[PDB]
């Protein structure tokens, strides 16, 4: 109940700074991004597009170490957790937003900034109320309290709004009724909800929600022709209008469904939106190049899975074959089972893993992936592999010949998050000093604060505080 | 032919100085080392040991980042190409040691030591002609030819030569018959087999080998009594020989069997010899402070795996107790399938798994197990889990209660290698300045050649050369 032996070195004494001073602040979030995604992508990019993806420049030039990710009772965090330490600078029980698992409130960077006169936008692939977004503005206990955060969303008042879940604002989808779309409307708010109304807007404010709930996986953007916006477009109509406020503003950019993909076990969806993810980089970098009053801020809240490409072949020789493997895929997990409905014959999945893949599955595995959408029957179990039926169908696609891969050889850790620290990465004008190291996830709140000037406290709670409030839950 | 568009930008071109000159050397390698194992380590020192591990602290205050570990034709390499990044400096094809595809020799970077009169030590808990020290100091087309690097050892002539391997020495062993130990003592060298031989021995020079093939692991040294060196007690007996030489040294120290436990996919085993790392970076640390002349690289030579503590439980805030799940651990599965001989009944299973790793066995899992040892029947497959029988004894104690872990929630994406980018640190004098970020593995050889002022290069091959050498095999 008092700090371990070597606390006074350890990485949360680890608490460098910036010695920069800023106007304008950029926090991109990779959610569940792991460095076997990194791997994935990095040679991806390079081996089947003949690039170097931006994530690999950035990183070969730029300060970046490493965030631990642990929340405050579990060495496993989740995001609202991972989000409340990026935004409040505290540890805090899984579970709500800019609050303790006692109810006490927290005061959430973004709120902070909107205070001292920043504009604020959130961006991003997921419900626009999802965690991340929602840990940097608002206070619940319930991070699934999304028709309630909307309503916050609303009295907050952000001046760009941009993500998923119209579920949560239509007054045909609420459970209440409410048409708070019309609500935005008169508090000023242009209102979107396509890719062409996106970008035809000329409305100073706005909120755009371009799917029911989570915006698709860039894979299926990009092969099955939904009309959605790539994370780019919705950054495009972000970005000007932030940049035009006079006193400065603040942005999160949340690459959401990395996070996803890695639940579902669908390493090609991982690498579109790892791929998606880079193409905002690029539109993130060259801003802040031709704005030096501004701080980028690349992190990941935690690993997810993990997938990694593992060895395969004789002296591994052949390891690289399942990254030209993902080349193929045309679809993700999730759009797969949407087409195959509730009731798919065996032969359904095995056209849909074909059309889909490029994977073409034996009898007795197609029936897995039928037994485990039909009578949740798991392969190989459902607890280590824990999101369901879709790491079953990851294994139903596993690598047969040990000699060459004839499908990806990607394995994965768990359909969960992991433990492992992530990526932290600064992005700016006079950092060249900047020596990051391991850090804790907090420090990032710190960074934050002191790029723009905004340092304050949120209270502590310890350990054994929280997990005496957990048994008496 | 042609390099990917921004090459100019990429990994390789980040070759960061040292900008320090140093007359010591120490390469400290964590074999197969991946951040998921980092995770499960830091968390275990703190909540079962009250401590921080010494590797945090490292992490939280000296310079580090890290390496792509692809080789020139995979991107999953293994354990030779892997060490000649770092001792020659170029990307090689998996499988040589020191030496090109098309039987090219290179120089690594230990013989050049020694040409420019270092003393050198190799010292490992792998065979001692294994390929991570012995890519360093010579040159063979076959990293598994080991009674030949015996023998080459004699040549080379390091001054320690400290591990395992008796099958390669031994004149009852080796199949040539030749007593090699008897080649050694007749050139000086004390010869030693056991720790006490060890500590007790006042010569000069040193071949210390202290089992049939590897060194056991911690694990199994620490709670099953064998009488064999830790790794600590191994450069224990190094350090001091190596730094009375006038001319200074070289010396690698290899954590080389975390490959190995996370080849079996034992999480317990894995801490054990990071744990055992941890109590050799004390004393290599220690040294450094002493000796302001010597570098210390501590680096990992790629992911193995991996092996991640994931979220369990109601908003994953069980996950915590996959790290105590590891406490009441007393030996490795290579320990227990060794107790377990060759026909083993469930219930001998059932026992061992008990006793060993504190699991209880259902009566399906521990036949899965006898199935694996006996019919070579592996579940729940033996591809991705590529290293059998001991992937399928992990699967056999996978956690079983989703609301709270009854065996540790750690999963693995595989039983080989990955492509994760991985651990690079620099402990020294001097270096505040330095920000690594994301280098390549080939830099370490830079770094070593800065370090001394023994700047050389080896020839380059490329990756279109590679794939045509390896197509005519
Ligand atoms: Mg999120
Ligand atoms: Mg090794
Ligand atoms: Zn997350
Ligand atoms: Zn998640
Ligand atoms: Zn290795
Ligand atoms: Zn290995």
């Amino acid at each position: 109940a008092l700090l371990p032996r070597g606390h006074t070195q350890g990485a949360l004494q680890n608490q460098p700074s910036l010695g920069r001073r800023y106007r304008n602040l950029i926090v991109f979030v990779y959610d569940g991004f792991s460095w076997e995604d990194y791997a994935i992508a990095q040679a991806y990019a390079r081996r089947r597009q003949g690039r170097v993806l931006a994530l690999e420049r950035l990183l070969a030039r730029y300060p970046n170490g490493l965030i631990n990710t642990y929340s405050l009772t579990s060495y496993v965090t989740e995001s609202s957790a991972a989000g409340n330490a990026f935004s409040c600078g505290v540890k805090t029980v899984n579970g709500g937003l800019a609050i303790h698992a006692d109810g006490t409130p927290l005061k959430p960077f973004f709120a902070a900034a909107k205070e001292a006169g920043k504009a604020v936008g959130l961006v991003t692939t997921t419900t626009v109320t999802h965690a991340t977004p929602a840990s940097f503005v608002i206070s619940n206990p319930d991070r699934n309290a999304e028709e309630r955060i909307a309503e916050q969303y609303l009295e907050f008042g952000a001046e760009v709004y941009l993500g998923g879940g119209d579920r949560f604002f239509n007054p045909a989808r609420r459970k209440d009724g409410k048409d708070l779309y019309a609500a935005f409307a008169a508090k000023g708010y242009g209102v979107v909800r396509t890719p062409e109304e996106l970008v035809r807007s000329n409305a100073t404010r706005l909120l755009g929600v371009f799917a029911d709930g989570h915006v698709p996986y860039e894979i299926d953007r990009r092969f099955q022709g939904l009309g959605v916006p790539s994370l780019k477009e919705m950054v495009q109509a972000a970005l000007p209008r932030l940049a035009a406020h006079r006193g400065g503003f603040v942005l999160q950019v949340e690459a959401g469904r990395i996070d996803h993909a890695n639940h579902l076990n669908d390493a090609g969806a991982t690498l579109w939106d790892v791929l998606a993810a880079d193409e905002v980089l690029e539109l993130l970098t060259a801003f802040v190049d031709r704005n030096p009053d501004t701080l980028l801020i690349v992190v990941s809240d935690h690993a997810t899975g993990v997938g990694g490409l593992y060895g395969a072949g004789r002296s591994y020789l052949e390891s690289s074959q399942g990254v030209d493997l993902l080349e193929p895929q045309r679809a993700s997990f999730e759009h797969m089972l949407r087409v195959l409905g509730q009731a798919p014959e065996a032969s359904q999945v095995k056209e849909a893993f074909r059309a889909m893949k490029g994977v073409d599955l034996e009898d007795a595995e197609a029936e897995r992936v039928v037994r485990a959408i039909r009578e949740k029957v798991y392969w190989p179990e459902g607890v280590r592999q824990g999101v369901q039926p879709a790491n079953t169908m990851a294994w139903a696609m596993v690598q047969r010949d040990a000699q060459k891969p004839d499908r990806p050889n990607i394995g994965w850790s768990s359909g969960q998050h992991t433990a492992s620290p992530v990526m932290l990465l600064l992005y700016g004008q006079g950092l060249r000093f900047v020596n990051l190291g391991l850090v804790d996830n907090t420090h990032v709140f710190r960074l934050m604060g002191e790029a723009l000037g905004l340092r304050y406290q949120n209270p502590v709670m310890s350990e054994e505080e929280a997990l005496e409030i957990l048994k008496a839950r």
